[PDB]
């Protein structure tokens, strides 16, 4: 589980999104496992506008923060799993790291600030899903 709460923006994974989620829905993506709702309180995570592809993750199954390496957005065949059948899911950067079903929305984050969130892994990989392209979250 994990959100990114940038101004009155929730940003989960479309697939743990809640019903107050769906209700509230500002923008929904299922080809990236991405879903944005509004939030009455404003939010103290800033969005990273750059193209680094070093970071550091947080992976709750182990309670710890991970420097990765990570590929640029891509479009990327993922195995079919409980939530999504195989497919291609679309802006995901893959990185060598643990990942369990549990921890996606993990933030991922550069010296510029938030990257995206844990969306894939397994097979000691994990896959965020990006939100840098998303220029509409610093505003309105
Ligand atoms: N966005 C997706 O399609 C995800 C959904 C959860 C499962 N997915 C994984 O890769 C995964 N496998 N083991 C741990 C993890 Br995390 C695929
Ligand atoms: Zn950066």
């Amino acid at each position: 589980s994990g959100a990114i709460y940038v101004g009155n923006y929730r940003v989960v994974n479309r697939h743990l999104a809640t019903h107050n989620d769906w209700a509230n829905l500002v923008w929904e993506d299922s080809s990236r496992d991405l879903l944005v709702s509004s939030t009455t309180a404003q939010g103290c995570d800033t969005i990273a506008r750059c193209d680094c592809q070093t970071g550091v993750y947080y992976c709750s199954s182990r309670r710890k923060h991970y420097p990765v390496s990570f590929s640029k957005p891509s479009l990327i065949f993922v195995e079919a799993s409980e939530y999504y059948p195989a497919r291609y899911q679309s802006h995901l950067m893959l990185a060598v790291g643990h990942s369990e079903p549990g921890d996606c929305g993990g933030i991922l984050r550069c010296q510029h600030g938030v990257v995206g969130i844990v969306s894939t892994g397994g097979n000691g990989l994990v896959g965020f899903a990006d939100v840098r392209d998303l220029l509409w979250l610093d505003e309105e």
